[PDB]
């Protein structure tokens, strides 16, 4: 009713696609994230409902439906109001095999289900209690209103207001600019001139098969696997200080060496592949605190010169980021389109946080494990901290164990080597 909406607006052209992949293809867990935090200790399940709840108010997306049919073009509506509720369910009179069972069964169910985008809030939650102090805390959201970076803001507010409501203080959060901002941002952006940015920027690209001479064609389907490691904290520290003294970032030297790495493998100096930009338009005040949907996966093309550096490969990825990034809104559909490649890439390399990891709280997460689809056979993520995380994340139906390990080892001695010999020529990083 129109006295419950607070407004209404056009979706940007990311999430667009979304709701059109959504809607057509209804109980294979497209866009959903599912996190699974299994809970120890003095968790208070009425307290944090009411945090989510003042999280639903600061956050218009979490208000937010969508509407596809009887318009001429898809609308997200902001409702005033929304109460959520956490799905409580008591498991403590099962047993610990009968309980795994049923939390099973639920995650199952959740991931078919998804979200009905035209009513259901985005985002719900299901706690089972196993045990006195000790929970299954089962968190599903759809990416259309929330990328991963506005997530870890959401926690930080939702824990936030749960430690100041149990402590019985007065609590404040800063102002936020809403997400409706970035919606009219993009009404000022010129969509031809980004495609074109795209159509040059990938002209003439001949396409590639990832590690085609390692790729297994036998077994259907995605079968996922993850080979973890680290990267010791002395070599992560150099590795640190390299990419800030060329005035770049982690995730472009780690992008940088990967490159490395598939010109080997391609035995081409032309290579693609995919990256997860920001998505947060610089000239948007406030940008890096709204909540929404920014984050892109788009082509990173790299042209690999006789005699490149490796310092000379961070100055070409640095400039490019800063080209993108008036353009990095366009979805990868049509980014390829203007390539006439459906498949110009097929693995993607990630740098990112999680802000839920395995006090304060007063409970702790003893485990977390993210649920998200696999869109390519082989995915590079790595994460921040003393020492860099690295995860290879795969489908061993094409892939075999041994080839990730491989690969984990020839990142590592890549490392090391561009650590050392960052003004060498790539070509002599032995692998």
């Amino acid at each position: 009713m129109a006295d419950q909406v607070q407004d209404m607006y056009y979706l940007s052209p990311m999430q667009e696609g979304m709701l059109f992949h959504a809607i057509l293809n209804p109980g294979q867990s497209f866009y959903l994230e599912q996190i699974t935090m299994k809970v120890k200790g003095s968790l208070n399940i009425k307290c944090l409902e009411e945090s989510m709840n003042v999280i639903m108010d600061r956050y218009d997306v979490f208000r937010t439906v969508f509407i596809h049919e009887k318009v001429k073009r898809p609308v997200q509506v902001v409702l005033k109001k929304r109460q959520f509720q956490i799905e409580e369910i008591d498991l403590t009179h099962l047993t610990g095999s009968e309980q795994t069972a049923k939390i099973n069964e639920y995650k199952e169910q959740d991931k078919i289900r998804g979200f009905d985008l035209t009513r259901d809030i985005p985002m719900r939650a299901a706690i089972f209690k196993k045990a006195e102090e000790s929970f299954e805390w089962v968190w599903s959201y759809h990416h259309i209103i929330l990328d991963g970076w506005c997530f870890g803001i959401v926690v930080q507010d939702l824990f936030k207001v749960y430690n100041a409501l149990r402590e019985q203080k007065p609590y404040s959060l800063p102002p936020v600019k809403p997400y409706k901002d970035y919606i009219k941002w993009l009404e000022k952006q010129d969509k031809q001139a980004s495609l074109r940015y795209w159509r040059e920027y990938l002209e003439d690209f001949e396409g590639q098969t990832t590690f085609a001479e390692q790729r297994k064609k036998q077994k259907d389907g995605y079968e996922p696997k993850e080979l973890l490691f680290s990267l010791p904290e002395a070599e992560t520290k150099a590795f640190t200080e390299l990419a800030k003294s060329q005035h770049t970032t982690l995730s472009t030297a780690l992008q940088a060496v990967w490159s490395v790495l598939i010109s080997r493998y391609q035995q081409s100096g032309d290579l693609a592949f995919g990256t997860v930009v920001s998505g947060r338009p610089a000239e948007i005040k406030g940008v890096e605190h709204m909540v929404g949907l920014f984050i892109n996966v788009v082509p990173r093309r790299v042209k690999l010169s006789e005699g490149i550096t490796f310092n000379d490969l961070l100055k070409q990825l640095q400039e490019q980021s800063l080209q993108s990034e008036p353009h990095q809104y366009v979805p990868l559909y049509d980014i390829q389109s203007q390539a006439d490649q459906p498949k110009l890439i097929d693995h993607i390399i990630v740098f990112e946080n999680y802000p839920l990891q395995d006090s304060e709280n007063g409970f702790d997460m003893v485990d977390v494990h993210v649920f998200e689809k696999s869109n390519y056979d082989l995915n590079l993520m790595a994460s921040p901290g003393d020492e860099m995380l690295i995860k290879l994340a795969y489908n061993e139906n094409v892939f075999d164990e041994a080839f990730i390990l491989r690969l984990k080892s020839q990142l590592l001695t890549a490392i090391q080597q561009l650590i050392q010999n960052p003004d060498q020529p790539v070509s002599t990083i032995n692998i």
